[PDB]
């Protein structure tokens, strides 16, 4: 029994990491990343410069998620550099780094940094098309014109197999767009379904008062509100776009639900809300718990049930 | 102490009311309704011909909710023009229609025959731009252009305040466009926010399958998954639309998130999921509960809080 995932000429020892923003943006959260249990890992999504990003409260947990505006705390793309070029332990695990430049030329720039870094290292990037906590900067997924561009002259700069952070969509119109963009790009490879529900409103009725304190209350739901969003665009992708991997984020607590993104279609499975609640030793529970599954499944391997859900 | 909620010239008893497409499909659903403490009610979104809707299994309760494909199974507009015309019982409470057609074209015809029982009767229209579930028809209110030709030809045609269910939006640009076409349309004068989350997918580990037959396992979610959603909207579109009403719409069970819906700024709130869960008693306990609460917080009337949600 193997829990092995082979993908980006990468081995992985299991599918699971965490989600970008979560235990991610400093060395200790990097390095606690790396001494756990995960296949892999992913730096914050970053910028040219650093950012503190929005007045607190900002993250609140709920009993079925949460609800967070960030607004991409980073300690600068230099940073993020430095940590693939010489304090990553590669023989540990594979590392990914998302980058999410607020805009075209500053994307362009950072990911030009990252090319020898790459090419030295194996270092992977997950570009981030959906930053829904930034006030004024809507999220680039939803924008098939602006997600085009920013595909095209990451395409030419960087030049080199990356991926996606998709915002999730929720309209069978709006799946065909965003494959028809993605499927213009050879480049893209992989496709991380989903982001968290943009702009949801949580209002304490104790106080009649919003819980984070950015943009009058709104902010990104994350947890278990996200499932079916997140299994129905991994689905979509995964048969629209057959070139490409499916990267599952959302809803994830347990090995059930790591084995449902999996059956959907997903190669790796980010975890977000719960490795926020738990630490990282989820990781070593999640892998326990989807080897319980396959056991009782009589499955050996994810290869067996990887994009076999079954329809009616 | 008073729920009462004046609007449209009308005085509803309470803001409560079923969403579309629960218990208001058959003359049967819609006596009940009637029967019920509801303040109001909504016949099911119909079409110009009847149509029998999805294959089964097109509906499944869920531990947080819903999914559903129906595919706007009813009886056809004639049907509910009759019993708006006819039947329903206006001392009880205020009828609203909603229409759904497939085509701009299709909705003009079915406005027109409003018109003189409208007039005549003061039954209320919901023009539904966000039918989820038809395969081949993606929801009007994503395409901003196509809703501006649904409101500008319906306006037209109609020639009387209407409303509009919209589906729910998750970037703030998303609200501003919304807003922007909404706004030019001085006969829509309220907006119900939200339809379901729609296209999500469910998927049963037990058997590796879908929960419903139609496109895939594909459906809109209802119940919990959409309440911060649906404040948002709420929200969102209560401030951006001063010169309209808001009806909220989404994760309402008890009276807690009816009054967190009000809080947002909803002037009627609709009941799905829960109401299809519980049956028509359920208005009888939301009286009561969002009684309670008021009592509690010392509000004598919903004008005293509509809209009042405190922002940090
Ligand atoms: C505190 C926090 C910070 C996040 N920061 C990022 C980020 O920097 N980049 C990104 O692409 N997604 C970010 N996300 C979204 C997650 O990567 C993920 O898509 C989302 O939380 C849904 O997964 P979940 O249900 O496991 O939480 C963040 C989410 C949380 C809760
Ligand atoms: C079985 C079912 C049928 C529905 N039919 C309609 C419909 O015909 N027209 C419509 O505008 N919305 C329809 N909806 C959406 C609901 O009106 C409502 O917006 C959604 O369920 C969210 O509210 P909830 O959380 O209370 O379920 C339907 C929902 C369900 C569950
Ligand atoms: O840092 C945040 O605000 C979230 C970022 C994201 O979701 O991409
Ligand atoms: O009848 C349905 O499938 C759904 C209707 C709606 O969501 O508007």
């Amino acid at each position: 029994m193997s829990l092995k995932v082979n993908i980006l000429g990468h081995e992985f020892s299991n599918p699971f990491m965490n989600a970008a923003g979560v235990l991610c943006t400093t060395e200790e959260d990097l390095r606690r990343m790396t001494e756990s249990e995960s296949g892999s890992l992913i730096g914050k999504s970053c910028t040219l410069a650093p950012r503190t990003g929005n007045p607190e409260p900002r993250y609140f947990g709920l009993p079925l998620g949460s609800i967070n505006s960030m607004g991409l705390p980073n300690l600068g793309v230099d940073f993020y550099l430095s940590y693939a070029a010489q304090t990553h332990d590669y023989s540990r695990k594979p590392l990914f780094l998302s980058m999410s430049g607020l805009s075209v030329e500053e994307s362009v720039e950072m990911v030009k940094k990252l090319v020898p870094i790459t090419k030295e290292k194996g270092t992977i990037l997950e570009l981030n098309l959906s930053a829904p906590n930034v006030p004024g900067k809507p999220q680039v997924g939803y924008d098939f014109d602006t997600t085009r561009t920013y595909l095209q002259k990451v395409s030419e700069a960087y030049g080199l197999p990356f991926g996606v952070k998709m915002p999730p969509y929720f309209d069978i119109a709006h799946f065909d767009m965003a494959a028809a963009v993605l499927n213009d790009f050879p480049l893209v490879k992989f496709i991380t379904c989903v982001n968290s529900i943009g702009n949801g409103l949580v209002i304490d009725p104790a106080n009649e008062t919003v819980v984070i304190k950015p943009k009058q209350g709104f902010g990104g739901l994350g947890g278990k509100y996200v499932l079916p969003t997140a299994l129905a665009n991994v689905n979509a992708f995964f048969r629209r776009c057959p070139d490409k991997l499916v990267f599952g984020c959302g809803g994830v607590y347990s090995g059930e639900e790591a084995f449902l993104h999996i059956l959907a279609g997903a190669s790796m499975v980010q975890v977000g809300t719960a490795l926020h609640d738990e630490g990282p030793i989820i990781f070593a529970r999640l892998n326990k718990e989807l080897q319980e599954i396959m056991t009782n499944k009589g499955y050996k391997t994810l290869d067996e049930f990887r994009g076999r859900v079954k329809t009616m």
